[PDB]
């Protein structure tokens, strides 16, 4: 409708819908987050969202969805962002299976560097969830920002909760299944609070020591960004442009 033709609805968020936008001349596809101004005013997060968008504009990380422009109308806010073609990562895992060891390490390094970048450059937060991790045309991980615009850890905390989530995403990459999964809801939290997760034969021992630390119950005893950056398995074939 504006600037870019508006097509099919991708999803429906809290502040409003998110649709696809094709270019009227070139055919370039973008993702438009439509945020309702009245809904923002009713939620008393006017300054919170305005400062979040200002912080997202100065964001420059290739494994995070970039914000191009924000068009303002008296009814809604139009966040023009990059369209990630291949949907969610976890959608690919359950449909295809497990990813190879050196390929899962490639995706993990892209995910962790992005998570760390978000915590040191964002005012407001939502805990990271496998919903945020998306896959592009080049099969690279693209993470959505932890803001108001868009199986929890044991145990307010920000990076500590996300490191545990990175451990869940890491497990799913070289296993195909989740580290903790049970049909019964009370026993699911019991496995998490106990840190009991199955370790497969095909899994390496160096990554097993990293996974054990990342999925630690006590957040004080749990691995930090520096702890993972100093680990042998994570350091192997890690690109210099990150961190
Ligand atoms: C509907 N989109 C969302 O809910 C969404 C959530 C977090 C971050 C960005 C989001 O929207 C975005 N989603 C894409 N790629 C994308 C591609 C999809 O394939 C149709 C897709 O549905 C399978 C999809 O929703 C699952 C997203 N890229 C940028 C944004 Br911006």
């Amino acid at each position: 409708i504006g600037h870019y033709v508006l097509g099919d609805t991708l999803g429906v968020g809290t502040f409003g819908k998110v649709k696809i936008g094709e270019h009227q001349l070139t055919g370039h596809k973008v993702a438009v987050k439509i945020l309702n101004r009245q809904k923002i005013r009713s939620l008393d997060v006017v300054g919170k969202i305005k400062r979040e968008i200002q912080n997202l504009k100065l964001f420059r990380h290739p494994h995070i969805i970039k914000l191009y422009q924000v068009i303002s109308t008296p009814t809604d806010f139009f966040m023009v962002m990059e369209y990630v073609s291949g949907g969610e990562l976890f959608d690919y895992i359950c449909k295809h299976g497990r990813v190879e060891e050196m390929e899962a390490r490639r995706l993990f390094q892209q995910i962790l560097s992005a998570v760390d970048y978000c915590h040191r450059h964002m005012v407001v937060h939502r805990d990271l969830k496998p919903e945020n991790v998306l896959l592009d045309a080049h099969m690279n991980a693209k993470i959505a920002d932890f803001g108001l615009s868009n199986y929890a850890a044991p145990e307010y905390a920000g990076p500590e909760v996300d490191i545990w989530s990175c451990g869940v995403i890491l497990y799913a990459l070289l296993c195909g299944t989740l580290p903790f999964d049970d049909e019964h809801v009370p026993t699911l939290f019991k496995k998490i609070r106990g840190g009991v997760f199955y370790i497969p034969e095909y899994l390496n021992r160096s990554v097993a020591t990293l996974l054990m630390h990342m999925l630690q119950v006590d957040p004080l005893k749990r691995a930090t960004i520096k702890d993972i950056r100093e680990h042998e398995w994570f350091k192997q074939d890690l690109p210099s442009y990150l961190f």
